[PDB]
């Protein structure tokens, strides 16, 4: 499990890379599970964010080298909880999945 957070108001990175070809990914609120991102926040279709919940959320990295990480500005410490990357691939059992733990602590 990858642990990340601060102290709420300033931005943190969740950091997710993949490897092997550009493919599409989503960022889940909640615990990684069998089924994509149930509870979505964010889209790609590899190259690009194709949806996002909140303008909060933004993907810095480069997407074409795989970096996915999602940094989340202006956090709240209603943000804190467990985080899933998920990186679609063709099967049904393959996907890459990471679970990222997100602390923000009140001020
Ligand atoms: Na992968």
């Amino acid at each position: 499990m990858v642990k990340v957070g601060g102290e709420a108001g300033p931005s943190v990175t969740l950091p997710c890379h993949y490897s092997g070809a550009v493919t599409s990914m989503c960022w889940n609120r909640g615990s990684c599970s069998l089924f994509t991102c149930q509870n979505g926040i964010v889209w790609t279709n590899g190259t690009h964010v194709t949806y996002r919940k909140d303008t909060r959320y933004k993907l810095l990295g480069d997407l074409s080298r795989r970096d996915v990480s999602l940094t989340i500005e202006n956090t709240a410490v209603s943000d804190s909880g467990v985080y899933c990357c998920r990186v679609e691939h063709r099967g049904w059992f393959n996907d890459m999945k990471i679970t990222v733990s997100l602390e923000i602590v009140p001020p």
